[PDB]
């Protein structure tokens, strides 16, 4: 209860869930998910969202063990569902095509609102597109895609940093002047772009690193991660405005971020006002 041991998951070798008292401090069992309300929404039924989601729930610390982790389906859930309610839809994908891979520990059980969101999207979750399919199919100069979602979660760490797919879909949506969603540890997705100048002079907000080098302190993950995505990302041009984190959100031009799990809410209705005025013109 006070336990700040790293909870060992049954699933895998040295690997761990947070500790019971991290989960107490950083979980609840309830969203706060509010003002998904939009009177005239989008009826076209043609514009719909990308999701990117994470494939992997296990990520190695510098000790050699597994954070068992994924995507975070707060962070994931509560900006798809204003979405919802604006009138968009998603299809899934993951680099793999395996299923999307979220830290159910974090998910809060006792939200109608979010579990009633995620069952109607769980088989897109659980049986993904797979993002070359996408790629090959779905993008160029007259897609349906609105724009692309990267939720957070330490899952989205891996893989898709440095996947040469990720760095298709970024240069698409740069291109095509399409929107690009995430927040948290979502944005280390951008690095998938390498040497490309793209994001040169963007602005946005992204879990601190140095509260990645805190949690491990009271049992949040087993270990300390082996590398730091937001030095990364200022060395690619980005600008990182939160020293902190507060639930904050930003918009720079068509790039809209969130800079932690408790930005869900103000990205969601930050997305669905920023996308209805797209469409409504």
């Amino acid at each position: 209860m006070n336990d700040k041991h790293p909870t060992p998951d049954p699933a895998e070798d040295n690997a761990f869930f947070p500790s019971a008292y991290s989960l107490s401090q950083f979980t609840a069992s309830k969203s706060d998910l509010s003002g998904a309300h939009y009177p005239t929404p989008y009826q076209g039924g043609r514009w719909k969202i990308l999701v990117v989601g994470a494939d992997e729930r296990y990520l190695m610390m510098d000790n050699g063990t597994f954070f068992s982790t994924g995507n975070h389906p707060v962070e994931t859930l509560l900006p798809m569902y204003h979405l919802d309610k604006a009138g968009f839809s998603f299809d899934i994908a993951t680099l793999s095509g395996n299923p999307v891979k979220f830290e159910w520990w974090a998910m809060p059980r006792e939200d109608q609102e979010v579990n009633g969101l995620y069952s109607k999207y769980q088989s897109s979750f659980r049986q993904p597109l797979k993002l070359s399919d996408v790629i090959e199919t779905a993008l160029g100069e007259d897609s349906d895609y609105i724009g692309v979602f990267i939720p957070g979660g330490h899952g989205a760490l891996m893989g898709l940093p440095d996947s040469q797919e990720v760095k298709a879909v970024l240069q698409w949506a740069m291109k095509q002047n399409k929107f690009i969603i995430s927040l948290c540890h979502g944005p280390a997705a951008f690095l998938a772009v390498g040497d490309d100048p793209l994001f040169a002079g963007y602005k946005i907000v992204a879990f601190p690193d140095e509260m990645d080098a805190q949690t491990p302190s009271i049992g949040y993950m087993p270990g300390h991660l082996t590398w730091k995505f937001g030095e990364q990302l200022q060395a690619i041009g980005f600008e990182l405005l939160n020293t902190g984190i507060s639930g904050q959100v930003f918009q720079d031009r068509k790039m809209l971020t969130g800079d932690s799990p408790l930005a869900g809410n103000a990205l969601g209705q930050l997305a669905a006002k920023a996308l209805l005025a797209e469409v409504e013109q």
